[PDB]
């Protein structure tokens, strides 16, 4: 039934641990995190420095490592609730960065992770702030057609985007002309559900800070578009 506070669980011994350079060491840390939350069921939205301890091995050199932290992100998810909208742009923009590996199982993982805190936030703290742009900006073909594809699935079911969405614009602009064609592809698959909300007269003026032959065909495919919605 009730919820605890666990900051008092994440010991400076447990930190430091998790951020070891051994990985069997590291993998220790995240065993007891992982226990500690799942002995909780329910916890409180403080958890000390979790947060900047499951940042580090969002990335670690260890893709199991990565993969348990992502497990644990959506258990955290579920153990919190909605709280977890208050750890989005300091734990979960990094959550997003994890799109951008090469490997699909660990990129379905990352997919999944967000998705579960997605249920209990909503979408409108992700779309906030150009926290998510600055990510689809990033010159990764893998993030990029992860986070379109998301956008793609997560917009038709909003109906209070911030003004803050026409941030990711430019860089869905450069998608479309992107050097991979799955992100071309799902840059496109997105362009209907971005005009949706921000409208076609935001859209084909954001065209004009691009250079004359991609403002050119941009607006033609931006015309298609205009077809629905």
């Amino acid at each position: 039934l009730p919820r605890t506070e666990i900051s008092d669980k994440i010991t400076s011994e447990l930190v430091s641990k998790i951020g070891d350079k051994n990985w069997k060491i590291r993998k220790e840390g995240l065993d007891e995190v992982a226990g500690i939350i799942n002995d909780a069921k329910f916890i409180q939205p403080n958890i000390g420095e979790l947060p900047t301890a499951l940042k580090g091995r969002l990335n670690d050199s260890n893709k199991i490592l990565v993969q348990q932290t992502l497990n644990i992100l959506q258990q955290l998810a579920v153990a919190m609730g909605p709280n977890i909208k208050q750890h989005v742009k300091n734990l979960g923009i990094p959550i997003i960065t994890v799109l951008g590996d090469s490997k699909n199982n660990v990129r379905a993982a990352a997919l999944a992770t967000v998705n579960a805190w997605a249920e209990q936030t909503g979408m409108k703290e992700w779309l906030e702030g150009e926290d998510l742009s600055e990510e689809l900006k990033k010159e990764n073909p893998f993030l990029r057609q992860e986070l379109l594809g998301w956008l793609a699935e997560k917009l038709p079911t909003l109906r209070s985007t911030p003004t803050d969405l026409i941030l990711c614009v430019p860089h869905l602009y450069s998608c479309l002309e992107d050097r991979n064609g799955d992100v071309r592809k799902k840059a496109q698959d997105a362009l209907p559900f971005f005009m949706m909300h921000l409208g076609y007269e935001k859209m084909a003026k954001a065209t004009g800070k691009l250079k004359p032959t991609s403002k050119d065909q941009v607006l033609a495919m931006l015309e298609k578009a205009k077809v629905n919605m």
